[PDB]
Parts: C-alpha cells; structure tokens; sequence
C-alpha cells in the first residue's frame, strides 16, 4: 500500500468518515488525469487506493472532498476541498501517508514518507 | 483589499518572506484564469491583490508557491505548492484574509473572514 | 510590547476574541510565579503584557483558557487551556509573538519571533 | 490501552521516534502527580503508559518533551516542552489519542477520543 490517506476531524476529536477522494496525476500533456478514488472509512483511513507496479514516477494531486463532508453536519465550511501536490518516487519508490486535519474554515496536512 | 494572504515559516519562527502567490478565478468553462499575483513582503503579507470592484462571487484558487521558497532555503520540501480553494460570498464578512503557516512536510491554512 | 498573543477560531475564521491569557515566570524554586494577564481584543489579539525592562531572560509559560473560550460558545472541548512554555534570549529577535490557532479538540502554536 | 501518544516531525516527514513523554494526574491537594511515563518507539508511538482500571477520572497533563528531540538533531527550538491538558474520562471510560506534529518553531496537538 504505497498511497494512504487519513483524515480527522478537528470539532469532534474524531476520524472523518465517508470523506471522498480523488487522485489524479500529471500527464505528459500537462493535464491531471484521474488516478484512483476512494471514501474513507469508519476508522478515517482510505487504503488500496494503488498498487507499487502503477504507482509510478510523476506529479500527483489529492483532492479531499471536505465541504461536502461539512454540510453533510449542518455547517456551511470555507474551502471547496483540500488540495495536496506533490511528486512522488523520483528517488525510487516510497510509501505516502496524506493526513488531514478538518476544521471548517482551516485545514492541516501532513505526509508521512517511508523507504 | 478584500483578498489577503499572510504566511509563516514553521522553521524559523517568521513571516515567510518572497513567497510567491498566484490567484485564479474559476471561469464558465470550468478552467483556472489568472486574477492576481504578487511576492509577500518582508512581513510575510502579500496586499493589494484586488479591489472591491472586482472581487465578484466566485469560486478562487489561491496558489502558494512553497517548493521553491524551501528550496531558496536549502531544505527539502514534500508539496509543489500548497493550493486554497474557497467561494467569495457577498453576505458574511467582506475581507478575506488566507493565513498559511508552512513546514517542509506540513502545512496549516486558515480563512480569516471579517469586516 | 516584546511579547504579543495573538488567538485565531478555526471553527469561525475569525479572531478569538475574549480570550483570558495568564503569563508565569519561572521562579528559583522551580514554581511559576504570575507575571501578566490580559483578553484577547476584538482583533484575537493582546498587547501590553510586559515592557523591555521586565522581560529580563528566563523560562516563560503563557497559558491561554482556550476551555473557556469554546464554553461560552456553546462548544464542547477537549483542553483545559493551551500552555507555551518557552525560554526568552537576548541573543535573537527581540519580539516575541505567541500565535494560537483553535478548534475545540486540536490547536497549533507558533512563536513568531522578529525585530 | 486507553491512553496512547503519537509524535510525528513535520521537518523530515517521518515519526518522531525516541521522544520522552511524562504524565502527570491532578491530585485533590492541587499538585500534579506523576502518572506515568515512556518514549516514543519507531513508529512515533508510545503504547502501555496506563491501563483502563489505573486511569480514573481526573485532569491529566502530557508533557512531551520536544526540546530533547530537536536538541539532538543539531536544531535550537523554541518550546521547552509541548503540554497536553484534559479531563478524561468524566463520561465513562473513553480511549485517548493525543498526537503532536513538531517544527521547531511551532506545533500542533489534537486528540481523537473513542468510545
């Protein structure tokens, strides 16, 4: 499992379920292509999202879904979603854990990168 | 100005200085235009992006351009730049303030909404 | 002022107003001795604490009623108050701010320190 | 295993590993009494500190010493120690997460509590 992502939430002091996630990665042509999607789950987490063999050298994009998981509460949040870019492998391959921390008006992000 | 950003440096415990920030508005087609652009002062704040006037409703991409600055600063970074994504809205307050506060693996970003 | 707190809700994206800050020496035997009190202003933030003369070098704790802070809005948190206890030098920048980013059960500190 | 801490370094992007965490419960005469303590293993985790029938209702303090941490990697940060505050278990049992991400001049805190 090379790609990970965790997600909590800030106001509860709890893991954020049911949170959507799209990954995408930059194309030859310099578009994002859709990568992988997934949700997370009752723990936070959203695993199995790729495989080593496709995970390959580029450019990604994490985009979490966070307002729709705000107004699924009643709370009308600040941002859209939050965004992680980042390049992944270009010194052979690793494994990423994305973290996010949800408030609704600010967001943290972290990653955790192991050999 | 009813769009600001402010950024600090985790690391150093400081205004993050020279950090360039690119704006764009979300065009009918779905695409990024650019808006608004400009470098943070010695304060680590970047004013006078836009006016009054022109902040219309929308949807805005605020761009902050956190690889190079740690590489300017001989430190390895994770992200390509950390990206804040949000609708304007006439009702609530009118001056929006995106506060950031960077670390080579992490970073925090909070909307500072008020009149 | 050497030493300025500054508050931001991550709940509202706005300042935290009316926050109860204590600030504490540490004294010979190891105590901490009060040393100055204030509320955040309408603004989150709170000047006036000390003078150049009475910041002599030492271990300070600013401890902020974030528990308080979330109560009166009808928020339930998770801290008692948020504590930055940090060692004042002459050596560096000689202005001290203490920055606090809020949600009801995680916050982030940054010290800021300039000329 | 009801009350667990996990430390990550937001520098390097990894787990923060051998970083001394002392625990502290409030007792009726006021004073903080040691409660318990340990180091974070490989993983940035510390497992063990308590157990369920040990961990009664009361105020807690984590102290995680991340002074030490930065100290060794040749880096002068700015808190002495990052101090977690909290009632636990006023509700019936509960079990405690307190994460913290470290940058030398700044950090964050949060806690996920389960049922």
């Amino acid at each position: 499992c090379p790609l990970m992502v965790k997600v909590l939430d800030a106001v509860r002091g709890s893991p954020a379920i049911n949170v959507a996630v799209h990954v995408f990665r930059k194309a030859a042509d310099d578009t994002w292509e859709p990568f992988a999607s997934g949700k997370t789950s009752e723990s936070g987490e959203l695993h199995g999202l790729t495989t080593e063999e496709e995970f390959v050298e580029g450019i990604y994009k994490v985009e979490i879904d966070t307002k729709s998981y705000w107004k699924a509460l009643g709370i009308s949040p600040f941002h859209e979603h939050a965004e992680v870019v980042f390049t992944a492998n270009d010194s052979g391959p690793r494994r990423y854990t994305i973290a996010a921390l949800l408030s609704p008006y600010s967001y943290s992000t972290t990653a955790v990168v192991t050999n």
